[PDB]
């Protein structure tokens, strides 16, 4: 049942921590941020050209925060990878150490902190998001072998709390053809090599044959079946992992108690949707698309729903309509009970969000991080 004496569960639309042996229950929140680069070429979490390491999981906990998603990429978790680009006069306990060491050591010291790690398979290389869980080199077989090797090793650290089993799920070309071209991931169009739905429950099974205490994270696709897409106004413009409308009619035929739907959503700094203009109903009309696109599966389905990513430049140098995007999407995280979420990022270099820290590594922007507080009491 477990390697650590803790199993992780979902009750309803709560993720519960609980020791095995002791039969002690505590309901946990995840109040999350993403940390990336293992993803990257860097193949180690960025910044430490800047700051030390432990300093920025200090900071993190300082914040309130108490979980972590940490993208990776396939050579990231083999031995033998070298990480690029690290300040070793700040950082002199990572000499010598590969990729997959590094990752080691902060989850144990995110661990020690108390902080919940959640694992996620980001790319496959380390260059793009793939639109699907495989490539022309890569197959399903070997993402599959790729995370059953991540479970038996990381599955033996108390603190990481399962699988987000794909990085958004997506589509390189535009309906029809998006549903049938092969070349993007689908949900309820019947085809298990393209549906993600069905691709997550193989996956998924894997998964907990060796981490039976692991919690699966399920994101959403992009597009989904027609039938479902055009069933809603608003259905060809959900965020790539950010449409779970096919859930209701095409749940994931995974344990209830294993799993977690986890769709991304953002604001006019990543995209100008046509429904962030005024003239749409900007912002007034934004719970309503929300609701739609995943909202209703914990609000009317009942699963456990954590915001895998969401974030903006909040008026920093970007569109100053994602200050009222920002504030209204914590306002409806709050009234509405989304109380977990892994805010996109920590890192200040994401192009088109920016994160929590500003470009100088080491202060915080106040304003942004002060509406986010709100969630955490």
């Amino acid at each position: 049942q477990t390697p650590t004496g803790i199993y992780y569960e979902v009750r309803g639309d709560t993720i519960y921590m609980i020791n095995v042996t002791s039969g002690e229950e505590t309901p946990i929140h995840l109040f999350g941020v993403n940390w990336f680069g293992f993803e990257t070429c860097n193949h180690v979490v960025h910044g430490l050209w800047k700051r030390n390491w432990e300093d920025m999981l200090l900071q993190i906990k300082s914040l309130g925060f108490n979980a972590i998603r940490l993208p990776f990429c396939t050579e990231s978790v083999k031995p033998g990878t070298q990480p690029i680009g690290i300040d070793y006069s700040k950082n002199p306990d990572l000499r010598g150490l590969d990729s997959l060491q590094i990752m080691e050591k902060i989850i144990k010291k995110a661990g020690d902190l108390g902080i919940f790690v959640l694992l996620d398979y980001h790319r496959i290389g380390c260059t793009h998001i793939e639109p699907l869980w495989y490539t022309e080199d890569f197959s399903e077989e070997d993402f599959i072998n790729t995370w059953i090797e991540v479970a038996k090793r990381f599955g033996k650290y108390w603190n990481v709390i399962g699988a987000d089993l794909k990085n958004e799920p997506h589509s390189v070309t535009s309906p029809p053809a998006a549903y049938t071209d092969g070349t993007g991931a689908t949900w309820g169009m019947g085809n298990p090599a393209t549906d993600w739905n069905l691709a997550a429950e193989r996956i998924g099974k894997a998964i907990l044959k060796v981490a039976p205490h692991w919690l699966i994270f399920v994101e959403g696709t992009q597009f989904t079946n027609p039938k479902t897409d055009s069933s809603y106004k608003w259905g060809y413009n959900a965020w790539w992992g950010g449409n779970l409308m096919a859930v209701k009619d095409y749940p994931v035929n995974l344990p209830k108690n294993k799993l977690v739907y986890s769709p991304h959503v953002y604001g006019p700094d990543v995209y100008n949707q046509p429904y962030f203009g005024p003239a749409k109903g900007f912002p007034d009309n934004l719970p309503d698309i929300w609701y739609h696109h995943f909202g209703y599966v914990k609000l009317e389905l009942g699963y456990s729903v954590v915001i895998g990513e969401f974030g903006g430049k909040y008026g920093h140098g970007g569109d100053p309509r994602d200050v009222i995007w920002q504030n209204k999407l914590v306002d409806w995280m709050i009234e509405n009970k989304f109380c977990d979420f892994f805010y996109w990022s920590w890192n200040p270099d994401s192009g088109d969000t920016g994160g929590i820290l500003q470009d100088d590594w080491t202060t915080i922007w106040e304003d942004k991080y002060n509406n986010l507080k709100r969630l955490m009491d």
